[PDB]
């Protein structure tokens, strides 16, 4: 019965295809599988997850701070994705490497593998279990710390959450496999990221602090983000608790001279050792990663070289074998860099159907200060929208409007709001001074914002556009979180549990929490199609082809052995049968015919 | 007549299309390039300077100039590497003038030289003199550079001196200001001629080609004295100009950093620095060699930037904006040029290669970004598209084998081709080289070694030699100096009688780099007219049942061309397309090639 | 103007078909050629004769000739039963002078009415009255034939007596030497008005008794020898020159034949003219009889257009003859040579072939005309009976013993098909039809037959139907044309005048009087497209190949030369260009793209 249901799901996509790939390219027909380097056979040195474990959080710090090697964080199983592939990369591929990474670098600092768009992309596009991917990521490198991003008042959710709902995903995500949390806020407002700061300390955690990096502070020209307000940030939350202070740089924005200046200031300003998170759409990002070490930052951010480049972090390969013979010299085999990279490139082939059109650099983007991670997204949005042939126009609005709301730092789920605002501004050509004249229906997203959803800047909303835009609704000034709600976790458990005719576990009923109707979705697939994550990826998106013999590993052990044999005609009720071979023996399978 | 020649082109392509893009991919069938409407006159640049100063003078200036001088490689390098140097005169000359009236503070122009010269004729149907022409009176206020290519010259094998000699008085007079001269095997006695050339024509910038790590102790042979002792060679030799032509993108800013502060310590001549961003990270080591006072540095449009070009100059700029070495340059205007190229770029969707980003892979074959994807699609065709790392490594080993040799045009061909037979027919170095396996070299490597690229510091190793010249005995002198010096008036009544009309020196100079090429593209021009006029989706993709189309045959006079209809065809193997150009009915028939 | 017009017409056709054929069979794509003939004037036939003598004395030349007197129907009932009358001037004319010239002993061509005035100017966009000219020119020494429909003249309803007579006028002006007239119901009052008006305009009055039923049947007394007799010396006294029997459905069987010429001879000084069809196969053996037994003139088409729902084989019953004391005197050399011809002829038209297979005894249970038969057959796939056929038969058999055993032919034969066809759809009886239970809706046509309108049959109509069907409406039982007002001819002819903004020749006018509607379409028509019957028949339904070269004849002496050069795709004002060489000077044409 879970094979039964394993071959219903191959007998569906086979004869229907997936609906994520089915319009979008395919790849090479060629396919060379991506194969797993074979590892020398020694066991794991340990790594910071045991040094970790041994100092606790606050200890651990103080070591990172006094290590004279740069340490380096992988960002391929995570950001390096979510930026060129949409997210779409599954846990088989992900997983599949784990082990390697363990035995080949072990002197890594980490491996952002969690949070962001994987948590919720997982269930609701890949249909696999965000949990499950965590879990053998865990048990594949039991020597290095598992990285996420945590989104601060939203957790990893799409919306506001009371607190202990957010205090309760943390304790989840750290029983989970957690070592590491990146938290952020949108706006850099340190009081909306105090709930989320002190659950990670009860949890005896790293809280890895971030101040977002936008404008230039090295511009006199723009002085609401000078060396001052990121210095005093990391002050303030120190102060608040942090471990790690963190400079996230989403839109890849921070140019070498800056970073010189920025990371002796930031040593000077606190004791925490800092921690360099950059995109490299300029195409020059390795430059800053390369200036912060000279300047003495403790971490940075690299993806792996298959992975690398554009909105990408930038190439972690090449910004090794800068360091290499260098005082700071990270200390990471180079050769097994590229082997693992390799890995990479032959998973990725894969995801084709997901590869956006970008060519290359783009200082544009000291322009628009588009996160990475929203670049390709919005511009797919515009084209949906009839914009394609105006996307600079786009770009132009969305710097305008940025200015409009102030100069905001533009990141989840705040970039959101500039985009949507942007992308109107275009569609119905209207100014900022036509936005804000004395009748435009604004985005839902740009009245939530300015009513107070996603907190407040330093200098607050503009006044005038805040008034139009509200439409009379009274705008708050609090903690958005302050006013929800606590959540009676017991009765909302019932919920799910009586909806799903079953009891869940608790990671289960987290991920309900962040995400009830996903969840629901993807619990309810499960039930019809089971474990597809074990499928590897192009038979995941694909189905077989007419005569093709698949492995497929349902539990540990047990590997089935599935031939599609033959594929009817489409019978009068409707259904295709699918004609396969499990395991010598003959299987039929009915799907319906979709199309 | 020129307008029935381009009717006839037009036809043809429409019913056969054009070879080169026939079976690659299409462009997005949207949908043309947008000269950017530009404010006044042409403020005097560097072209003025020149012309003032003279050459000697005016490597001074650059050497005493604290800004940082910047040099667009977009019109050459940029579309070498990642378009097959595919990127045609129409596009080109058309945004010209744009650079003229927004960035008159650019160094120079990189534009001529390279692959452009041979494929624009071969490949294109275009005169690239004609391209130069056009540069060069749309751009009156910038230097014209062209990487020539020393004891070739732009050519594709070895030629008498006075042929040399001859090449480089016409680029002259073609228009080209700056000469970045290189040699394969960083040997200075094999640039003498060039150089002489070029300051007998009153910029010689005597190019040191960068390879292996100076920062490495393990690799003695390319220390930071290599350098330092070529550049007070070549200033001996007689350049105005000291570059460093990092053709792989090898160069790492901690070498940047020592490099550039040993070599202005070295000579007075100032420093020019050219790179490729393989690694993803050449803007770094850029920023580096600006930080530690290099004069002038390359790089490409953002939208050609990248990868196997050069590295952002967007973001360069951007980077130094505002710094005490500034380089002055108005990025609303780079962006604006930028988007120019970018919607120039989508054109060309046929010659995009599949590279996906940045590859730290690069610090181990040092392949040249400009040969990358090309050694890459010839290494497909022999059936190893999924062994590529092997020939990689393969590259890597042959170096070594070589006696770890420079490698650039054509020597990087040179290994190359070792390479590609030592993975098709799974040879090891040890059994190359092995007195057992009899092994037939490529013709190109017995060539190498036989002494024909000339001859690295160290020479050529002896085993491999004496095995692979199988008899032939080898030299040393400098390969032009063994050939016979050309008789010119000969050779140049050969060309007149076979094309039965005078050519012009230009023409000359072009039969004299590559006689079968220009022969053919003479002859098609005969047979098509000035196709170069075209725009380019007509020029590779004809015009669409019912299309109108501009086109303007000869400034002033512009003709209106429409595909009205095209018949089945005939028993006469032949297709009629019916055209109307300015209004009146015109008939083309060309032959059905299917 | 003349030859932009036809360049239309072919631009149209090329790029949208003809509608008659558009979605029919195509003919095989590998021309018909007019045979040489000798050289030689053309030797005096009939027409002369009858010229010297006038009708009265040119019968009795007739009655007296020994040899038997040969009408070839295949320029009309020929085509019409077999390619729906869809046969066209261009091919008709063509051969008339071989005929002229090849078998000058021929009594006449049927040419003329029936399907073809109707249908050449509704289906084949060409002039009923220019063909009929154009076979006159070419044949000058033989009669020309029409069968003329006695109350409807050539239309589709009953007319006033004046249209009637106006008609006959015409079509006597136009070139017709013999009137065959006919009345569905055999009904003499009604067949009168007719054959005085052919008697005034001094022309050969052909009357006609239908034959129906057995007269050696005794289970069959309604229609017996001396029916016939009867109906003959009716006829004669009524004015006939000639009696004919008109056999629409193929009934007579040979043993008939023997007894009953001998007794019309006997009955009648006229001469008698048999016209039959071959649907049972075996209609040459009854027309052979009928020749022993001294029948004065019999029908037949040429081979190529000759079995079946046709006449029976004109070569094979002069191949018969030959040698005989009453041989009819005629190549059969040139009757097949002018038979290849047709042969060729009909693979144009391909797109109007019918399925029939060959003979069928079938016949003498349903008694369907020829005529009639494929077209219900038609009919009958259209209403979804395909494979019910043999039940329409059957209920067609049963219709016509319900109506009271009636004589079916135009327009009789059509009430009784969509009698049949309700039947069938409906799942009725007759106890069915005239039961005083099912509320049953008759079909129009059943309605008014049984009102009155066309005509009484010998024993009146069976009350209780006509009752039943009548549904109040009190029938008539006097002559149908006889309560009809006389038309005032003048304002209806200012009527079609200032319709068409021009005058119009008698001709016109007379088709404009049976056939309103068609005919201002045609005119209509023939503004816009020009004189398109001249060209060629592939050309007319086909337009032309890319490439190819076609010779058009637009006014005598004067041939265009057109050459199919290019089409254009579709601009965006919905218009395709046809570029056209006009006797070697360019011509684009716009045409509308239908599809
Ligand atoms: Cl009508
Ligand atoms: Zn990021
Ligand atoms: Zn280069
Ligand atoms: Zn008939």
């Amino acid at each position: 019965d879970r094979a039964t249901k394993l071959l219903t799901y191959l007998a569906d996509v086979t004869v229907n295809g997936h609906p994520e790939a089915k319009d979008r390219p395919k790849p090479l027909e060629n396919a060379a599988r991506p194969v797993v380097p074979y590892a020398n056979g020694n066991g794991v040195k340990d790594g910071t997850k045991q040094l970790l474990d041994t100092l606790g959080p606050k200890k651990f710090g103080e070591w990172m701070r006094n290590e004279k090697r740069v340490l380096l964080t992988d960002t391929t199983m995570r950001d390096g994705h979510q930026s060129l592939l949409a997210t779409r990369m599954r846990t088989y591929d992900i997983a599949r490497i784990a082990g390697t990474y363990s035995h080949a670098l072990p002197n890594l600092l980490s491996l952002e593998c969690w949070g962001g768009a994987t948590f919720d992309v997982s269930m609701r596009f890949l249909t696999e279990d965000p949990w499950e991917r965590l879990a053998l990521i865990r048990e594949g490198a039991p020597n290095l710390l598992l990285q996420m991003l945590l989104r601060g008042a939203n957790g990893v959710g799409y919306t506001n959450y009371p607190d202990n709902v957010v205090k309760y995903f943390v304790r989840q995500a750290a029983k989970g496999g957690i070592d590491l949390f990146r938290v952020f806020d949108c706006l850099n407002w340190v009081e909306n990221m105090r709930v989320s700061m002190d659950a990670i300390a009860e949890e005896n955690k790293l809280c890895e602090a971030a101040i977002c990096y936008t404008g230039d502070i090295l511009n006199s020209a723009r002085p609401k983000y000078d060396l001052k307000y990121y210095t005093n940030l990391a002050v303030e939350l120190e102060k608040a608790g942090a471990h790690i202070i963190a400079v996230k740089d989403m839109a890849g924005l921070l140019k070498p001279a800056a970073a010189k200046v920025l990371f002796k200031a930031l040593r000077e300003a606190t004791g925490l050792p800092i921690h360099f998170h950059t995109h490299d759409t300029s195409g020059i990002a390795a430059a800053t990663v390369l200036a912060a070490v000279e300047a003495g930052v403790d971490a940075v951010d690299a993806a792996m070289d298959a992975l690398s480049g554009n909105t990408s972090q930038p190439c972690l390969g090449s910004i090794v074998e800068a360091l290499s013979g260098s005082e700071r010299d990270p200390g990471l085999d180079p050769a097994w860099i590229r082997r693992i990279s390799f890995y990479w490139e032959a998973v990725r082939n894969q995801y084709a159907a997901f590869e956006s059109d970008l060519k290359g650099p783009a200082s544009e983007v000291y322009l628009h200060e588009m996160p990475g991670g929203q670049f390709t997204n919005l511009k797919e949005q515009a084209r949906s929208l009839g914009l394609e042939t105006r996307w600079h126009q786009v770009a132009q609005a969305y710097a305008d409007a940025n200015q409009m709301f102030g100069d905001i730092v533009k990141v989840t789920p705040s970039s959101k709001v500039v985009g949507d605002m942007a992308l109107m501004m275009v569609s119905q050509d209207l100014t900022v001074a036509d936005v804000v004249s004395p009748e435009v229906s604004f985005p839902e997203s740009v009245v939530s914002m300015l009513k107070g959803d996603l907190g407040q800047p330093p200098s607050g909303w503009p006044e005038a556009l805040q008034k139009k835009a509200l439409k009379g609704e009274k705008p708050y000034t609090v903690r958005p979180g302050s006013l929800l709600k606590e959540a009676d976790l017991d009765a909302e458990r019932k919920v799910i549990e009586k909806k799903l005719e079953r009891e869940v576990s608790d990671f289960e009923f987290a991920s309900y929490l962040m995400y009830p109707k996903v969840f629901t979705d993807f619990a309810l697939a499960s039930d019809t199609y089971g474990p597809v994550s074990v499928l590897p990826t192009p038979a995941y998106f694909y189905g077989l082809a007419d005569g093709e013999e698949l492995f497929a590993d349902i539990e540990k052990g047990k590997t089935l052995v599935i031939v599609n044999q033959a594929v009817s005609a489409t019978d009068s009720q409707g259904m295709v049968t699918v004609f396969f071979e499990l395991n010598g023996q003959p299987r039929r399978i009915k799907v319906p015919d979709r199309a």
